[PDB]
């Protein structure tokens, strides 16, 4: 019993982690087989962050300019290229801890783990959502750029995530590791004003599922809903218009509690309304989002 | 910037979890050097739990009846031993990927790492706080028995925590690595209650100023108060009682901040008289308690 905001073990990540330098920048990079990757912020100064042209920029750079260290050792950089928002180094040598892996483009309001490092060494593991606005809310300090987010299905890193950067409202935006933006952001020291932060409802309903599992119980009510009734109440306080996809989704938990999905919107509708009056569900006063049903399903049914 | 429930990366321990098998029970085991560790449980049927006599149940024992495998090698048990509630099982194999470790036993409100475990395979990572009735909020399932707590210092894991049970209101208790129970509970399937779950008043005041370092700022209020008046309000609201020992440890967030250690428990008396109002601190609708002022320090100054 009980339930953790749970990170994934983040050893096969740590194996990973490199430190890059580029003239005075340093920041983390990420060794699968023989690629370093990197944010292709590798290559500015502060000043160049204002209206960095990186083609340009790129072309005064040299393979030997790209400077990785795993542990106190150097890798030889025999090639590089950027590849949208990231560089990919060359370097001579496979990493002998690459982990089996893939690179996945994760969708809004999926969780993963954020494996946070300065100067290629790991600090601190967390665990995150892409938020519907596609920032996350991160816990990142200068040098911590090219640190990855990331999910494990068994034996196998799927991973989603690069930082890259902090918009002025110290919100995180960042890349897959093809180097492409979670959504519209740029890497650039510009305005980004970050969208409406709504709620991700599947996560808060899953979490809900927790929560009776694990005893807490105090705010099931008599009331079910339908999904245009909920939808009306979710739109009003900012949560995310839930389908019937997530419905299904929902399934197991629904199965396992016996509460049907639209009792526990009823449920949720009540507490978007009446508030938490003080108390607390799994020692939270406010509605958690950043548990997916198949988070609530991985933690209560213990997955190694 | 941006504040998160941050757990040490958990590859160091990672490489130290086995199963241990005996009879029917399976559980989780510390291989450090050619010793593994586990809970004395490992010996009961969940029938002997209601009244263990583990003397006369170990003499029933041989090493040949403790299964201990790592990855999917077993290892030879050469020796067994019983210290306090944990289990010694003396192997002819030094752990490999033993890191540098110590044992410590922690102080109620220190923070540590858990590495939930399920057949000596590391399933997530989270953050606790040994609470003042010596439980912990725990996220463990049947077969998590064996998962342990952790800190680490740069290269150094030091080892303070191992999950023996679940008392009735679903908290947890354990034992450091001699086997010693923290607070007054006892590896049996009896009638144990905890005692009161009081706030960690210095870790709630660390929290805080970490909100500040991040830019929550809205708390904070024009009035100062004394140890012994903020005390008085302490008590009434179940918060640990705030020494002088407690403002030194904080001197530091205070430096870097420029609110003095007594103007920010002025904040806090009037946040405990007044509450939160609906709003947020650092994301949250309470006040934290399950950050020190060293874990505000490091995640604030970026320590690997
Ligand atoms: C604060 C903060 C910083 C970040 C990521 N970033 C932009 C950097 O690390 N920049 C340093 C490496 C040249 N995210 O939040
Ligand atoms: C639920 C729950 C269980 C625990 C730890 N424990 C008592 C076990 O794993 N017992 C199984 C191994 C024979 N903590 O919470």
């Amino acid at each position: 019993s009980g339930f953790r905001k749970m990170a994934f073990p983040s050893g096969k990540v740590e194996g990973c982690m490199v430190q890059v330098t580029c003239g005075t920048t340093t920041l983390n990079g990420l060794w699968l087989d023989d690629v370093v990757y990197c944010p292709r912020h590798v290559i500015c100064t502060s000043e160049d962050m204002l209206n960095p042209n990186y083609e340009d920029l790129l072309i005064r750079k040299s393979n030997h300019n790209f400077l990785v260290q795993a542990g106190n050792v150097q890798l030889r950089v025999i090639g590089h290229s950027m590849q949208n928002c990231v560089l990919k180094l060359k370097v001579d040598t496979a990493n002998p801890k690459t982990p089996k892996y893939k690179f996945v483009r994760i969708q809004p309001g999926q969780t993963f783990s954020v494996l946070a490092c300065y100067n290629g060494s790991p600090s601190g593991v967390y665990q995150c959502a892409m938020r519907p606005n596609f920032t996350i809310k991160g816990s990142f300090l200068n040098g911590s750029c090219g640190s990855v987010g990331f999910n494990i299905d068994y034996d196998c890193v799927s991973f989603c995530y690069m930082h890259h950067m902090e918009l002025p409202t110290g919100v995180h935006a960042g890349t897959d590791l093809e180097g492409n933006f979670y959504g519209p952001f740029v890497d650039r020291q510009t305005a980004q004003a970050a969208g409406t932060d709504t709620t991700i409802t599947v996560n808060v309903l899953a979490w809900l599922y927790a929560a009776v599992i694990n005893g807490d119980r105090w705010f099931l009510n008599r009331f079910t809903t339908t999904l245009n009734d909920f939808n009306l109440v979710a739109m009003k306080y900012n949560y995310e218009p839930l389908t019937q996809d997530h419905v299904d989704i929902l399934g197991p938990l629904s199965a396992q509690t016996g509460i049907a999905v639209l009792d526990m919107c009823a449920s949720l509708k009540e507490l978007l309304q009446n508030g938490m009056n003080g108390r607390t569900i799994l020692g939270s006063a406010l509605l958690e989002d950043e548990f997916t049903p198949f988070d609530v399903v991985r933690q209560c049914s213990g997955v190694t």
